[PDB]
């Protein structure tokens, strides 16, 4: 089945260049494609007939109760536009070890492997690690800066969409991740290019490959394609308090006598800081309880109402054809990555990831959990004590004081609340552009808002 292949081919892998290193070849004879192919056929004879044990790690009840709930429950998926295909990898978060997948719907039926083999866009579940963390982890933003959803077009002309909308006005990032406004996204990409933040290292320490990054879409996946185990390791560095650990299944390779091809060696990395890791946990668990994009808290407080009450935290995505989707969760303990679609890139229904994915994945949860009652863990995510928390205006972000709009120098009051940053200064006093992103037509306005309120 797909476990029995999967750890083949890394084993395969790892059987490879443990061979080509003790047969001393060169990396330059290893270039030549003849050498390459001998050392291939040479590692899979060597698993197939050489008695290794192979060390995973895979939690075999996890694994089994996640195929059984794939073959009793993958039915939900299916939306009236033909069998809807399937990827879940689940993973220990202060390991990245992989406890279990789903492969697809079945083996039997379809071979191809949507946990590790398939690569689609991951759209809006791209926003909080390459845009609105990376954004918190420069001091360019805290949990209550306000963004522009104001309408705006791309650089080819096009007008930035959701759904049927063209925009609204300002937002906080919490109203931006909840919803998953599509404009808030771009500004915020946009100010990371014009402050030359280099993204790329960010993204690389966590093991993606981005091939351009300059895409004025990136944030909504826009030039990115990840597998779901990939993509399951991003959301695993926020979970884990910022520290990424790369993915793997397979732990240790031994020779019969004992001798070690291969061991996992972790090389954890300090990819955002705890302040922004534990701020963005925050944000994220307010897009689940929400329900706005996702169903997942009503479908799991149905079927486990006591391990709904554990600290659940994730992001959906739709691709624009809903070709995709996308729903990330973490407990402090575990993130369990999902992606449906199908094969041939056709189109599912509206609701398929609003719905129908968030029940499969609430079954799939409620099955993991049955399987091994305490593994999703009664731990909550909490707020580093690096966090700093600045009294800010709701209306714009920013600390109270005195601003000029339209000649007159305007006292700016009103309803605070607490903003969280991970700089060392927080949040700074309102500047007239007190916002990610917007036109001068859109401050325009904003700030009519303001100023009638006072
Ligand atoms: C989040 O999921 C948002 N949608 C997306 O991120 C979609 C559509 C989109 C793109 C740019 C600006 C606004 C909306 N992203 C997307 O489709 C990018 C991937 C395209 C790759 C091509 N292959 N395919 N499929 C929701 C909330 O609007
Ligand atoms: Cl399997
Ligand atoms: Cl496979
Ligand atoms: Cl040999
Ligand atoms: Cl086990
Ligand atoms: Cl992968
Ligand atoms: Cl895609
Ligand atoms: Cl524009
Ligand atoms: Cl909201
Ligand atoms: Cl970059
Ligand atoms: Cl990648
Ligand atoms: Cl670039
Ligand atoms: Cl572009
Ligand atoms: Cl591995
Ligand atoms: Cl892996
Ligand atoms: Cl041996
Ligand atoms: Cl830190
Ligand atoms: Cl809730
Ligand atoms: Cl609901
Ligand atoms: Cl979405
Ligand atoms: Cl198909
Ligand atoms: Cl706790
Ligand atoms: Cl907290
Ligand atoms: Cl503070
Ligand atoms: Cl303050
Ligand atoms: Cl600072
Ligand atoms: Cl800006
Ligand atoms: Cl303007």
């Amino acid at each position: 089945d797909y476990l029995y292949f999967t750890t083949l081919a890394e084993a395969q892998e790892r059987m490879y260049d443990y061979l080509a290193q003790r047969d001393n070849v060169s990396a330059k004879e290893l270039k030549n494609e003849a050498t390459q192919k001998f050392y291939r056929d040479l590692a899979a004879k060597e698993i197939e007939n050489g008695g290794y044990k192979i060390t995973t790690t895979i939690d075999q009840k996890i694994h089994s109760a996640m195929q059984s709930a794939v073959a009793d429950y993958g039915y939900l998926l299916d939306d009236g536009t033909g069998r809807v295909e399937v990827g879940n990898v689940l993973m220990d978060n202060q390991t990245g070890a992989i406890l279990g997948f789903v492969g697809g719907r079945n083996y039997q039926e379809n071979q191809n492997n949507h946990a590790f083999d398939t690569k689609r866009s991951p759209a809006s579940t791209t926003k909080p690690l390459l845009a609105y963390g990376i954004a918190i982890d420069q001091g360019l933003m805290g949990s209550e800066t306000i963004l522009s959803n104001y309408p705006t077009n791309f650089a080819n002309g096009n007008p930035i969409m959701y759904a049927n909308s063209k925009g609204t006005g300002m937002m906080t990032l919490g109203e931006a991740l909840n919803y998953s406004w599509n404009i808030p996204a771009y500004w915020t990409y946009r100010m990371l290019r014009e402050n030359g933040v280099d993204v790329k290292g960010y993204m690389e320490k966590m093991g993606y490959e981005i091939p351009e990054y300059g895409i004025e879409s990136l944030p909504m996946g826009g030039g990115i394609e990840v597998t779901v185990a990939q993509h399951t390791n991003g959301y695993q560095t926020l979970a884990n308090n910022g520290v990424y650990h790369q993915k793997h299944v397979i732990s240790k390779i031994e020779a019969a006598d004992g001798r070690v091809v291969y061991e996992y060696q972790d090389k954890p990395v300090q990819v955002y800081s705890k302040a922004t890791a534990t701020i963005m946990q925050g944000l994220l668990r307010e897009v689940l309880s929400s329900r706005v994009t996702t169903t997942f808290k009503s479908n799991l407080t149905s079927l486990n109402p006591t391990l709904a009450n554990a600290d659940w935290i994730g992001k959906t995505g739709t691709t624009g054809q809903d070709e995709n989707m996308w729903l990330m969760l973490s407990t402090p303990r575990l993130t369990l990555g999902g992606w449906i679609g199908h094969d041939d890139n056709h189109s599912l229904s509206q609701q398929a990831g609003y719905s129908n994915n968030s029940n499969y994945m609430a079954h799939l949860v409620n099955a993991i959990q049955q399987a091994s009652p305490s593994i999703w863990g009664n731990e909550r995510f909490a707020l580093d004590p690096s966090v700093v928390k600045s009294e800010v205006l709701k209306s714009t972000g920013q600390k109270p004081g005195k601003v000029s709009v339209e000649g007159k120098e305007v006292e700016v009051t009103g309803s605070t609340v607490t903003s969280y940053w991970a700089n060392k200064s927080g949040a700074p006093a309102t500047s007239y552009r007190f916002a990610i992103g917007g036109s001068d037509a859109d401050y325009q306005n904003a700030w009519s808002s303001i100023v009638g309120s006072l």
